[PDB]
């Protein structure tokens, strides 16, 4: 039921590794070809994650070799602090270094992940009680701004805390998760993309976005980050409130899935065929649904409902958005959107969309849960 979908991803990935060399895919821009970078963006870890997933599925060393090479690249990136002045250190190092530790217990990889966690820890702003999303400390406009995607960067910190025994990691992570729950999540179970607080005292200012249609709309990838993010933090923290929030956001998302099963870029714009989609939001949500289900009691009827929703989502992606390995295509699923409002790759491959699509497939076919936490954690 999932073997052919995975087959195409494996073939595309093998072809990509040879063509990309040491470079990393980010997004496409109007074609079936990925635009590459020299490990300088916030998405490079997704490539590493894809390679590790392919390796876990096949046992084929070609994927391992590629992943190991990206890990070496990340060692270099960390040691010269290249473009790491943001909270996406988790996206970058959980899926590469921590991933290798999870896959084969590589000690050097574990150390690299820990070193990265250390850097991310310094993004914490005591006076605001939040992890600064972007920019340097005291940034005039982003000094007290949190983004919902930060929830997916907390796993690196939580994992490091359990590895070192240092309670500060869990302390800042839970504080940030709870603050996110109170101010980023809305009363109708939708969510704001970002939220601003007074850098001095941490007072709540306003919710807003530069990506969603409007400050009060519902950017689908944002909602998706919330679904998977809150579920990942709930697992680590054993916090029933965060799990409940993940479920609430999931139901809100599911109630607004269009006819073909894959979401538009924002729930509050006309849900019309000519509008941009965001297949990556659906891929992320598929993973979040499975993560939520994995935390529910087997006697909870909603558990299977979420598992079925995830399967339906992956099937919808496979049927109407997945690329077949035709020897040319470089992405797994079409129609992801990076920055619609900015006109940046609004109908393209997104490496994160590809990673989550594959993670969902590996979860369904092999029970492989990605690299957000230890297997059995
Ligand atoms: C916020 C930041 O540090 N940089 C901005 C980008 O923020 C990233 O956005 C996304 C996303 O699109 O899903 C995920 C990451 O968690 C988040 O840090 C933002 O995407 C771009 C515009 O697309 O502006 C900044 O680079």
């Amino acid at each position: 039921m999932w073997q052919q979908a995975i087959g195409d991803a494996l073939g595309i990935t093998a072809r990509n590794l040879k063509k990309f060399g040491d470079r990393f895919p980010h997004v496409s821009d109007g074609s079936n070809k990925y635009v590459l970078n020299d490990n300088t963006d916030w998405t490079d870890g997704f490539w590493s994650g894809i390679l590790w997933l392919c390796y876990e599925y096949t046992g084929d060393e070609q994927y391992r070799e590629g992943a190991v090479r990206t890990v070496a690249s990340f060692r270099e990136r960390l040691d010269r602090f290249e473009n790491l002045d943001h909270h996406n250190i988790g996206f970058l190092y959980s899926l590469s270094a921590k991933a290798q530790w999870i896959v084969e217990k590589d000690e050097s990889a574990r150390k690299l992940a820990l070193d990265a966690a250390d850097v991310l820890m310094r993004r914490w702003r005591a006076d605001a009680g939040i992890i600064q999303a972007w920019g340097p400390k005291g940034d005039p406009e982003n000094g007290g701004r949190i983004i919902i995607d930060c929830l997916l960067n907390l796993p690196l910190l939580l994992w490091a805390g359990e590895q070192t025994g240092d309670p500060e990691y869990r302390r800042v992570a839970e504080a940030h998760a709870l603050k996110s729950r109170r101010f980023l999540v809305r009363g109708d179970d939708s969510s704001y993309h970002t939220f601003y607080f007074d850098p001095e005292n941490g007072n709540a200012i306003r919710g807003g976005t530069h990506q969603g249609n409007t400050d009060g709309s519902t950017w689908t990838r944002g909602q998706a980050w919330g679904i998977y993010g809150f579920a990942l933090n709930s697992r680590y923290l054993g916090n029933a409130d965060l799990l409940e929030t993940a479920k609430r956001m999931a139901r809100h998302f599911l109630a607004r899935v269009p006819e073909d099963g894959v979401v538009y870029w924002d729930f509050e714009v006309p849900q019309e065929p000519s509008s941009y989609r965001d297949s990556s939001a659906s891929a992320i949500t598929a993973c979040g649904l499975l993560e939520i289900a994995s935390q529910l009691d087997e006697s909870d009827p909603e558990r299977q409902r979420f598992i079925d929703a995830a399967k339906t989502t992956v099937t919808a992606l496979r049927d109407g958005y997945a690329e077949r390995d035709d020897g040319e295509a470089e992405g797994f699923i079409r129609r992801g959107s990076y920055h619609v409002r900015g006109g940046i790759s609004p109908d393209d491959y997104t490496i994160w969309g590809d990673y989550y699509y594959l993670e969902a497939l590996l979860r369904l076919e092999r029970g492989v849960t990605g690299y957000w936490y230890e297997r059995g954690r």
